[PDB]
């Protein structure tokens, strides 16, 4: 599992100019699920992502409050691109999880997200959809987590 | 040298409430320098940008052209949290380059771009500043690119 996560002022998508979902404050994270994912690596890159020290304190201290820390939104989207492996400079998709599968695993990653944190402040995108993700990225700031070496 | 690249149907950088630089459809790369990267990574980062091929052509074949095909646009920003996190639930910086040195090799990678594409779709932000960088992902496709190793 990869996962691109980036810190947001706000973010949103829409499909075809249909707005899906928004958040204010919090983080946009890119979700990618490969063929050897597993209960494991959706466990362990939940807590990373919930965990992840990317806010300021009162003071302004960088890098000391997670998402949960400051009650910010979270904004997930499913990306299989993260799973690319780069051969000449086409693309190759092999080791991301076949979207049949995928669909369920993304769904229960989602479900266990909002068990460990709060349901009202994770929004996702649409899974099949063709969507525009609209990314204020604040900073900007962008962490790049795996799993299979958590 | 790390970076992520995302593909846009626009994309733009903000200081102070203004927006200082903007591009169309193209990919904005959010670009990391490392410890140890040469020249070397540098030339070889710009090649796989700009023929990374996340485009479709012109019957919507996925995968098929970059965005020197399509004659689409780079939106360059610096981003030095792009290191591995490994220990720890904070960003590390001991393997990203310290800011003075890395201004150059940031620098150096741009005049890369120009020279290598076409300078006038080439944007970035503000190598000091606090910026947001407004990305519209469209799709969204994003791909990560490393160098060295
Ligand atoms: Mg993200
Ligand atoms: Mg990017």
């Amino acid at each position: 599992m990869k996962a691109v996560v980036q810190r947001v002022t706000r973010a949103s998508v829409t499909v075809g100019g249909e707005q899906i979902s928004a958040i204010g404050r919090g983080i946009c994270v890119l979700l990618g699920i490969s063929l050897e994912d597993t209960q494991k690596e959706l466990e362990h890159m939940v807590r990373k992502i919930l965990n992840l020290r990317v806010f300021e304190d009162e003071s302004g201290k960088h890098w000391s409050k997670s998402v949960m820390d400051k009650q910010y939104e979270i904004l997930c989207v499913s990306q299989f691109t993260l799973q690319c492996v780069l051969k000449g400079n086409k693309p190759d998709f092999h080791l991301a999880m076949p979207t049949e599968q995928a669909e369920g695993f993304y769904n229960s990653f989602l479900e266990q997200l909002r068990k460990t944190y709060r349901p009202e402040l994770i929004k996702d995108g649409k899974f099949g959809a063709y969507m525009q993700v609209h990314i204020q990225n604040d900073g900007p700031v962008t962490i790049e987590l795996e799993s299979p070496a958590p």
